[PDB]
């Protein structure tokens, strides 16, 4: 694993549009970080943890990759705890579903941490 870059997030952006047909709309939404609760959303969130090694689809959250991802400036146990109160099960037998769960669990609470992973360093 090596954590993404801005650089690289720009990328997996239009790569999932691209590869999953997004429409424009939803790139709107997502740019100002809204994420409508539909299928759509949640496969283009999985196709973006996928492609920054974040989840698996079978395995589901790769815990110390997040970490590594998150823990910038912070202290990396502090972040591993918050990091696995989101670790779930895939209850509903839905990587999408899965993935984007695990999101909305971070951003609750840590949601500062997530927006400042993505700036560039
Ligand atoms: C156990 C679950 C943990 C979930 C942690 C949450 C986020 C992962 C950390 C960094 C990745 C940034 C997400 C980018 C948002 C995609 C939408 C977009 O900007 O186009
Ligand atoms: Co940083």
């Amino acid at each position: 694993f090596t954590v993404s870059t801005t650089e690289d997030l720009q990328r997996y952006r239009t790569e999932c549009v691209s590869s999953l047909n997004i429409p424009a709309d939803y790139v709107e939404k997502f740019k100002k970080w809204e994420f409508p609760e539909d299928d759509t959303t949640m496969c283009y969130i999985k196709c973006v943890f996928n492609k920054m090694q974040l989840f698996d689809d079978t395995e589901g959250p790769l815990v110390d990759n997040l970490v590594h991802q998150l823990a910038h400036g912070r202290d990396a146990e502090e972040v591993r705890t918050e990091v696995l109160k989101c670790v779930d099960k895939n209850t509903d037998n839905n990587a999408c579903h899965w993935a984007f769960r695990g999101f909305k669990c971070f951003q609750k609470n840590n949601l500062s941490l997530i927006k400042a992973s993505i700036k560039k360093d």
